DNA sequence: GACCACGGCGCC
DNA sequence: TGGGCGCCGTGGTC
């Protein structure tokens, strides 16, 4: 291992520290390269990153995105991590990757880069006749590492003020509810404290425990047994009220506001690249993917999400994803036409199950075909769908059995895939992007078939992850020759911030671009909303 | 202060 | 016996 001085020669493997993970708020701490065998070693790191053409390493993004709010472009290019996460999904950070194909993760920038150089020899070999996953790491997720780091680089305009005002409705609301409760209780307690709101539920007040956690087998004060409990006391509202206002003040309106970054006055998410078993990208410090838009005080932190002024947000979201992938998969003639005739498939589900005359009276069926319908996705058993309809285990059982003469093709894919899964060790998407689920061949039923819906979704929700992740690789290069910005991904929708101007100029071209992306046996529908916030944009 | 397991819950 | 995530407070350890 070489020292050379530190002008690196092209095309070389850096490795960098970072005072801490998140790149938007990181110094740069230090900074080397790697080729050949030789280390060079930056002496002034943020002055050394100037001299690089591209970022090819571990964690690449990560320094394309702090080159890129000191000014500097500077993309991402080759990472081992993303090759890595390619072969097996479970390599989801360095330490691991490195200590299962033959390096050490150190805190050190020279032997970050001479891991990165090893490592990805190693791995870029290991991908010999994997023309599937090496169409999926050129043509997918090395591009979309760029888009990724423009994206957190970017960041969401928040209305802060907002916010901040909120915070002082919401707390008073809170208040009221706390001491309505402990005047029930008949004294206070820490209504944050699941065992002490145990205590007070099930032996102080005389209530029926439903069920038991998990690890520690205590009693459950989940909202499952709480809205179970609505009829038996008072009480129980109060706290359901109190859970939803303190998780959303606590998770977003009180943090959110503190996140915004002095150089940019917006929030700046991570979109890890490499986290999760399906393929499906994660959001982080803070996570975006889950700011609320079910509840009243949920959509009013919504609008919280604005637009720099003079733009607008233009929200595109698929319509069942999921669904349509199924169908092009499984290739179940009879579900393709509920969607090649723009239909809606919840109502189509109904009148093909129970077969009513046409598409007519079905309110309550409507729910029983919706509910199904992703119930098959996650492996939603009779039980469960029996607790959801308020009907027994027996009727319900018959609405899976009716569901799959309806569809005897998904039924088929299901069991192909299983069967597969076990053959070769591993399930795999439409692009071949594979999860290995071991544990299909278990000699425990309740993990075995734990397995089992772990092993049939992922072809769906990585098919639907992989469809997102190249329209964003499609969509973008248009966007940028439109001045117009990519903001956020939510698994199966797209937040875009454009100028006021062009903004239904955008639309069209987003909608049309994510639609076409790579098209099915079904057609891929999207809807689209403008406006100046994220509620509005009407996602 | 930094971190941990847990139960709980927001989103797709 | 519902897939995939990340973050909250509590209660507790160094
Ligand atoms: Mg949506």
């Amino acid at each position: 291992l070489e020292e050379a001085p530190w002008p690196p020669p092209e095309g070389a493997f850096v490795g960098f520290v970072l005072s801490r993970k998140e790149p938007m708020w990181a110094d740069l701490l230090a900074l080397a390269a790697a080729r050949g065998g030789r280390v060079h070693r930056a002496p002034e790191p943020y002055k050394a990153l100037r001299d690089l053409k591209e970022a090819r390493g571990l964690l690449a993004k990560d320094l394309s995105v702090l080159a890129l709010r000191e000014g500097l472009g500077l993309p991402p290019g080759d990472d081992p991590m993303l090759l890595a996460y390619l072969l097996d999904p479970s390599n989801t950070t360095p330490e691991g990757v490195a200590r299962r194909y033959g390096g050490e993760w150190t805190e050190e920038a020279g032997e970050r880069a001479a891991l990165s150089e090893r490592l990805f020899a190693n791995l870029w070999g290991r991908l010999e006749g994997e023309e599937r996953l090496l169409w999926l790491y050129r043509e997918v997720e090395r591009p979309l590492s760029a888009v990724l780091a423009h994206m957190e680089a970017t960041g969401v305009r928040l209305d802060v003020a907002y916010l901040r005002a909120l915070s002082l409705e919401v707390a008073e609301e809170i208040a009221r509810l706390e001491a309505e409760v402990f005047r029930l209780a008949g004294h206070p307690f820490n209504l944050n404290s699941r065992d002490q709101l145990e205590r007070v539920l099930f032996d102080e007040l005389g209530l029926p425990a439903i069920g038991k956690t998990e690890k520690t087998g205590k009693r459950s004060t989940s909202a499952a047994v709480l809205e179970a409990l609505r009829e038996a006391h008072p009480i129980v509202e109060k706290i359901l009220q109190y859970r939803e206002l303190t998780k959303l003040k606590s998770t977003y309106i009180d943090p959110l506001p503190d996140l915004i970054h002095p150089r940019t006055g917006r929030l700046h998410t991570r979109f890890n690249q490499t986290a999760t078993a399906t393929g499906r990208l994660s959001s982080s410090d803070p996570n975006l993917q889950n700011i609320p838009v079910r509840t009243p005080l949920g959509q009013r932190i919504r609008r919280a999400f604005i637009a720099e002024e003079g733009w607008l947000l233009v929200a595109l979201d698929y319509s069942q994803i999921e669904l349509r992938v199924l169908a092009h998969l499984s290739g179940d003639e009879n579900l393709i036409r509920v969607f090649q005739e723009g239909r809606d498939i919840h109502t189509e589900t109904a009148s093909w199950m129970f077969g009513v005359p046409r598409e007519a009276v079905d309110p309550l069926m409507r729910r029983a075909a919706k509910t199904i319908n992703f119930g098959v996705l996650y492996g939603m058993s009779a039980h469960r769908l029996s607790q959801e309809l308020a009907i027994p285990y027996e009727e319900a059982q018959a609405f899976i059995e009716r569901y799959f003469q309806s569809f005897p093709k998904v039924r088929a894919w299901l069991e192909k895939t299983l069967e597969e899964g076990r053959r070769r060790g591993y399930v795999e998407t439409l692009f071949g992007r594979r999860r290995y689920v071991p544990d299909l061949e278990a000699r425990v039923k309740s993990v075995r078939e734990a397995a089992e819906r772990m092993a049939f979704n992922m072809p769906v929700q990585g098919t639907a992850a992989d469809l997102m992740k190249l329209a964003m690789v499609k969509l973008f290069p248009r966007l940028e020759e439109m001045g117009a910005r990519m903001l956020l991904q939510v698994h199966d929708e797209l937040v875009l911030e454009a100028p006021k101007e062009r903004a239904e100029a955008v639309a069209r071209l987003a909608k049309e671009v994510m639609e076409g992306v790579y098209p099915l046996a079904v057609p891929l529908e999207v809807e689209v909303g403008i406006g100046e916030d994220w509620l509005s944009a009407k996602e």
